[PDB]
This record gives C-alpha cells, sequence and structure tokens, in this order.
C-alpha cells in the first residue's frame, strides 16, 4: 500500500527526532493503520514467495516507529500495574469474538496488540511480540516466546521455555522463521534470522544463532542460517585443531522417520472443536 | 473407584467424537468428579507401590477427555483476557483457606484446577498443570514448569526455568516423576517418563529424556530412563567413533557428599511459620 | 545505619524463633525501614569499593528476616487468588509516579518491593526479587530473572529466558553480580556469587556457577568465579584424561570486536523518550 508505505518510509528517517508530542498526524495514522493490519493478518513482515522468504523491511520500520509515536500509559493488572505503550492484544475480546477467531488462550499467556494469531491455535502461558505470525494448528507451550516479527508455521510445536528471536533488540536485519511442522523442543533458542525448514525436529536445548555450525555428520556439510527440511537436530560439539578442547555445535543426526514422528506428534484432542 | 472408572473407560473409546454439546450428563458428571479428587490429593495419576511407580492410565485418560468435555469460556485477566476451558484452582479460595492448606502462592503463580499441591510448600511465579502432584516442603523456583500430571515428590528444589514434562503433548505413555529430596539445577529439562531417584542432584542446563544417554564415568555403565538415586549429574559429550564430533549426554560424576549439599539445601525459613 | 543495622544483627541471630506473631516492634519497624531503603535505592546490597565488590551481610540478613516477620496476606489477581507476605512494588504508583521514575513495565512483568529499578530501563515480563539493583539503561527481556539481591550495570542487556542467581534458596554467601555494558545470551545462567565484569559477551546457553571451568583458550588460563571484562565467552567441553568423555565449560574464545557488537547493541529508540 503506497499510500502508507511512502509516509512510514519518510519517518523512518527522521526516527531519532520523532516524539509522542512532535510527531504529525499524518505518521502517527498512519503507523497506526499499518499496525492494524499486522494485527488482524491482512499485513505480515515476511512471506514465503516462489520458495524464498521475503521481508518487507518497511513493515519492520512501522513495527519501529510505534515506539517513537505513541505514549506510555499506566495499565491496571490486580495486584500490581504496568506502565507500557503497546496495548494488548485481547483487552477488547468478548465471547464471540474469540469464539469466532477460534484459538484457546491459557492465562496467564499474554500477546501485544500488531501480532497475529490463527484460528486452531493453543497459547499456554507465553509471550507474543508485535509483529510476529502464529499460523494455524501451531502450540505456544508454557513460558515459550515469540519474539516480534518472528513467522511461525502451520502446526508446529513450540516447547516449553523454547524463545523464537525478535527483531528489536539487539536490532536484527531478518526475522526468525519456523516453517510448517517442526517440532522445537524445550528451552531451545533460535535467532539472529535463522530459518528451520519444514518438518524439522530440533531436540531439547539445541542454540542456533547466524554463527552456529549445524554439522551434518553423514556429509561432513556445515551449514549456517537454515536448518534444511525434514532433519533432526541435536546439540553437540567439534574438537578444536589440537584436541585441546571443543565448542558447541549442533549436529543433524539423521532425518525425520516414524520412530521420531512417535515423539514429537501434535495432540488434535486439544485443536479447536468445529 | 469402579463406578468411576467404568464410565471414563468407556468414554475414553469414543474421544473423537465427544464435544461439549454431544456428551451425555453421566460422562460429563463422572469426569468432573474425578478432576476434582486429584484436585484435593485424593487420588493421584501415579503412585508408588513395592518400590515401584505404577501409572493409572485411566486417570489420564479423565485428564485428556476434560478437554473434550468442557467447553472454553473468557476468563478476565485485568489489562488483558483469556479464554480456555481449565478453571484456575485458587479462583475460590479465601484467607481462612490459604491459611489452612498451608502453601504460599507467589503472583503471578498460577495453578490449574485437577493439580495437588501440598502443606509447606512454595509457588514462586511458576505454572502447575492439570493432574500434577507437589508434595511437602517442595519450593518451584521462577518460571520453572510442572507439566501435566508429573509426580513431584517432598523437599524438592525445582530451580528457576526448568521444565518437568507434561503428558499431553506430545502425548505420553508414562508422567515424569522426581522422588523425594532431589535438587533441579536451573534451566534442565526432565522430560518422557523419566524417573530421577531420590536425593539426586541435577546440575544446570541437563536435559534428560528417553534418548538420553547418562553415563557413569566411574562404572562405564549407560543407564537410559533414571537417574539412580543420590548421583550429581552434570552436562558433557560422548565423542563419535571417529573423533569426528562428538553429541550431548548426562554423566553420574559422584554420589551426593557434603560439598554437595552444601550447595543445595532447602531454606526452611522461607517455609510455613507453624 | 547503626541504629538499624544494631537491631538488624541481633534480630538475626534469634532468626529461628521469630514468627510475625512474637516479634517485638523494634525489630518489625527496622527491618521494614531497612526494605523501603532498598526499594528507593539509597542502600544496596552490595557496591563498588575501590575496584572491590563489597557484600553488607546484614542489608542480606535484613532481607531473610523479612520474611521472619511478615505474614501472608491474599492478593487478588483477576483470574485467580495469590497468598504471599511481599509486596508488589508498582501496586500504588500512579502516572505522575511512572512518569518521574522513568522506566517502562511491560505487563505481565512483576517486580517486589525492595528491589530498586533505575531511569531508563526497560523490564519485558520477568520477575525482578527483593532487594535486587537493576540499574541505568538495562533491558530484562521476556521470562528473565534478576534473583533477590543481584547487581545489575547500567546498560546490560538480560536476554528472553536469561537467570541471574539470588540469595535466599538454595542460601548464598554473595549476590551474584553483572557489570555495567555487558550482554548475556539467551537461556544463559548465573549464579553463586560469580561476576561478570564490564563490557563482557555471555553467548546463549552458557551456565556459570562457581564450579564452572571458564577456559582461555588462547592463554591456557582457567579461571572461576568470575569473568575477566571485555570477553567473549561460548559453551564448550573439556575431555576427560582418557578421551572417554567430556565435560562441560564455559570458553573465553576472543575479546570483544566491532563484529560482536554487531549483534549485541542496545537499541536507544526503545528507551525513555525525555
Ligand atoms: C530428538 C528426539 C525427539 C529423539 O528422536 P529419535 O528419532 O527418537 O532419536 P534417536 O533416539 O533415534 O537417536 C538418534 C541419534 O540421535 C541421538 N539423540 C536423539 N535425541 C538426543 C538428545 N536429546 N540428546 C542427545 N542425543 C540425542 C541418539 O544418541 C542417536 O545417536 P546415534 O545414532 O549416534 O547413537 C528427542 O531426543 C527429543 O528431543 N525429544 C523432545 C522432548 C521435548 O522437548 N519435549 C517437550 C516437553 S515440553
Ligand atoms: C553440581 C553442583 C551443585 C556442584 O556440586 P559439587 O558437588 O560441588 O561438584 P564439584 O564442584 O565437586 O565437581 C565435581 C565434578 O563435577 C564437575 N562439575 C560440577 N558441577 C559442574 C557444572 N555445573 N558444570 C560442569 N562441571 C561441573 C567438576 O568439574 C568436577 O569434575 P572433576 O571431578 O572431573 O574435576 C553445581 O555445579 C550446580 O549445579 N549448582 C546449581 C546451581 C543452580 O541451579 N542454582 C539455582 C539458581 S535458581
Ligand atoms: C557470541 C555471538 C554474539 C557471536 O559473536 P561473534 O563475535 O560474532 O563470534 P564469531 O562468530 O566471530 O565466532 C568467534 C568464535 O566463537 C564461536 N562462536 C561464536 N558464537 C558461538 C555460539 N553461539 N556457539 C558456538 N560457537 C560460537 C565461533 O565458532 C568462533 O570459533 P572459532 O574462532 O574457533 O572458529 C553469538 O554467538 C551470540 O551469542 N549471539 C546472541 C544471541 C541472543 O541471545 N540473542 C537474544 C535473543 S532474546
Ligand atoms: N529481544 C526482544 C526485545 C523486545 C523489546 C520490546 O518489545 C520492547 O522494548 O517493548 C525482541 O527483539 O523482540
Ligand atoms: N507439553 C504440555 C502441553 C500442555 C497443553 C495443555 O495443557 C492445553 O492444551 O491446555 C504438556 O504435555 O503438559
Ligand atoms: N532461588 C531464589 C529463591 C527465591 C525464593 C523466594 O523469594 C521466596 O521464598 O519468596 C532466590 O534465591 O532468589
Amino acid at each position: 500500500m503506497q499510500q502508507l508505505q511512502n509516509v512510514i518510509e519518510s519517518a523512518f528517517e527522521r526516527r531519532a527526532d520523532i516524539t509522542p508530542a512532535n510527531v504529525d498526524t499524518v505518521t502517527r495514522e498512519a503507523v497506526n493503520q499499518v499496525i492494524g493490519l499486522l494485527d488482524s493478518g491482512a499485513l505480515r513482515v515476511a512471506e514465503k514467495i516462489d520458495g524464498q522468504w521475503v521481508t518487507h523491511q518497511w513493515l519492520k520500520k512501522a513495527v519501529l516507529l510505534s515506539f517513537r509515536i505513541n505514549d506510555n500509559k499506566v495499565m491496571d493488572g490486580a495486584e500490581t500495574r504496568y506502565y507500557d505503550k503497546v496495548p494488548m492484544k485481547f483487552a477488547d475480546y468478548d465471547e464471540a469474538r474469540f469464539q469466532k477467531e477460534g484459538f484457546r488462550v491459557v492465562p496467564p499467556a499474554t500477546v501485544r496488540q500488531g501480532a497475529f494469531i490463527a484460528r486452531n491455535t493453543v497459547l499456554m502461558p507465553s509471550y507474543v511480540n508485535i509483529g510476529a505470525y502464529v499460523d494455524e494448528g501451531t502450540m505456544v507451550d508454557t513460558w515459550a516466546t515469540v519474539g516480534s516479527c518472528a513467522q511461525i508455521g502451520k502446526n508446529v510445536h513450540l516447547s516449553g521455555g523454547v524463545g523464537i528471536g525478535g527483531v528489536l533488540e539487539p536490532l536484527q536485519a531478518n526475522p526468525t522463521i519456523i516453517e510448517d511442522n517442526c517440532f522445537i523442543g524445550a528451552r531451545s533458542e533460535v535467532v539472529e534470522g535463522v530459518i528451520v525448514e519444514e518438518g524439522s525436529v530440533i531436540s531439547m536445548g539445541v542454540y542456533l544463532g547466524q554463527s552456529t555450525r549445524i554439522y551434518d555428520r553423514e556429509t561432513g556439510e556445515i551449514h549456517y542460517g537454515r536448518v534444511p527440511a525434514g532433519s533432526v537436530v541435536v546439540s553437540g560439539n567439534l574438537p578444536s585443531k589440537d584436541g585441546s578442547y571443543s565448542l558447541y555445535c549442533a549436529v543433524i543426526v539423521k532425518k525425520v522417520d516414524a520412530k521420531t514422528r512417535g515423539k514429537v506428534g501434535i495432540n488434535e484432542l486439544l485443536r479447536t472443536i468445529d
């Protein structure tokens, strides 16, 4: 949408000098419009086109600017109080709306406005930050986090305490992406724009960033930045040249098979009852 | 209780076709009765008999069915709202009740109805899921999670960010069990029905599942599925056959001694003041 | 303050026999006074003097005694209820106060009374326990925890799911300290009085306690208890004598450089807008 993109790209250049007081109504209204569209899933920060994920840098820009244009407001918790500038997505939902949108939200799961949550998902107590997109069938297990602008595929299981990297701080070029049908094991973390290709199974306590060596013991091939579709990855180490010590790495031990599927399947009984 | 077990086992077979609308009052009432009993500690999903933990599969079945028989309801948070089908355990407690039950609940710790919490425990902000049982004296530290149906012994310390596996998704045969007097170090995870025997000390960042090799450096013995009573376990790796790389494992480095006890003791000053 | 320190040190000796009922008004009032001072930053549990961090053991004592002198009270959550004896820091703040104190508090972040939060910090949903001190510019990312009495420097970034050890349980001699300008990578844990010196970068999934070997591959020097200023630390292992297995350790791989700074910088656009 040019009328919106234009204003966004002009404002971004003046980011440092914009404040909630000096911002003109045009930039304010535009940024706000863009956040509502992300919130509804009409727009998304990254999308797959021709077998490639592309990032719309200007939607990322809008997310950033929202922090320069909005002022903080006291939010009343019950026993306590908060002071922040991004509204809560569900603050205004009624049963009819929850009923139509079709996902389950377990207290105290919290989602910021500007994040899209699809039908048939289950959010256990967890956090979904602004700009993120969580597709159909996915479960975000306890204390997991979906970082700003992150893209999560359909039928994905993000285990307890798992973290998917954001793009706000530290600042990142690209969002982190988890394709369809992946299983991410407990306490693992995927950051810095790494792409976990569809049907992959990441074991527990695996840490993937751009500097992480993803070693394929079968081919000897070492990857960086992505997990090839259908891999089973676990933690390991690679020895130094003198064998004096070893350093952490992720190892692709095999391709997903029946034995693997037996341990990571989604439970449909917990999904939306049509 | 046969009158209840019977109905449960009949219904479970039709699990996929049961919905909150078509379920008959008999199955509804039964499942509900069983959840109240788990909630009060009168029944428990697994129990130790003759030096063996046994799982009552039908109590697990009842837990599962509760998700087929109950409908979602809007739950009013303060700044936000939730939409789920399992009530909050403490929603109706008054001071007299908390005073009688004798445990401490630190905001925003949350527990689902159907989980048993014993006297003299302390829940820092954490999550205890349906069907779980948390025995006397235990502390569940910050952002720890006690998964569905998990069994936690007396005087156990579950450190910050620790996860004890559930049985709902992925679906599991048996609950995860932590016997009396264990210490589980920060950020560790214990899943898939592994049993951590009494008096064991699990260090930080240790990940135990059924596939994890638990290597005893002293005997060369490799365990699977359980941590022998009184072990001190830490993270390590075992080399591949070509020494080309190494893969994660848990190592039993020694048996708990005075030096160990010095670092993992429970603080009675924080327990219930009789 | 002698008038306060005296009462504190006398009472501490009788800790086990003090209860909320038998405690005399003098000890009660004193302990309470000391907690208010910690809350405001007028006093702090540890402080750096002459290039050395010193711990005021008696302020730690006061923190402990607060648990012997105060009784539990029901705290009304919205959907649920809690029962604890430490008030919520922000329960009484209004917009004017939040506006003057100058930090951002993202729901559902929670802080206990007795912890100091400085200007220009951002608390994503996280936990800050009693006695802690969080200095200017710092961000406490999602599900991170600042343990009791811990000291966090200025401009520090505590990543998602990071844990900084407390001193209450297990009981510790000294608080854990993170000096200015450090970056602590996701899911890492720093405990047992370890000191991370200024400008250091701790990677993801690094676990540091007093028993952790911090190996400097360049010098062959092995540290214990502290991370030398300006280090980049990552997870690794050191081989056993027979090469039969290896055990976890932290490795200092290099000194912070431009390439490192490129990945761990603070985003000023998210800080307080003056
Ligand atoms: C990866 C996983 C799914 C097992 O898959 P699997 O297909 O059964 O893997 P296998 O048991 O066949 O092992 C295949 C190889 O990988 C290794 N391996 C598998 N999982 C491993 C793990 N977690 N740690 C170390 N090694 C592991 C085996 O040692 C084996 O190596 P080898 O061929 O050299 O001997 C399992 O380890 C896992 O990650 N489970 C997830 C638990 C979880 O997070 N639950 C959520 C709770 S909220
Ligand atoms: C295990 C632990 C308790 C130390 O116990 P300990 O009995 O003092 O162990 P020691 O220091 O004697 O070490 C014994 C052996 O295990 C090793 N070791 C112990 N803890 C280790 C750890 N965390 N990482 C790596 N190695 C460890 C030592 O290297 C030593 O190996 P060696 O005999 O080959 O040289 C400690 O490491 C730990 O896990 N503390 C828990 C911290 C925590 O989670 N706190 C909660 C904050 S919420
Ligand atoms: C440490 C880090 C910042 C990279 O710093 P860097 O200066 O770019 O490090 P480099 O890529 O130059 O690597 C230097 C050495 O350390 C290694 N290394 C760096 N980070 C590593 C990691 N996470 N795991 C394993 N090895 C790592 C490299 O293998 C290399 O070893 P070599 O010299 O023997 O080949 C990055 O790994 C990291 O920790 N990012 C933090 C992500 C995070 O938690 N984000 C927050 C999300 S909430
Ligand atoms: N590492 C997180 C930081 C989020 C910070 C944030 O959302 C805020 O300041 O409100 C992210 O990049 O998503
Ligand atoms: N891994 C968790 C998943 C819990 C899901 C749940 O409780 C729900 O759908 O409400 C568990 O098996 O306990
Ligand atoms: N490991 C934590 C334990 C905190 C316990 C606590 O604060 C309480 O009992 O209220 C700490 O030592 O800070």
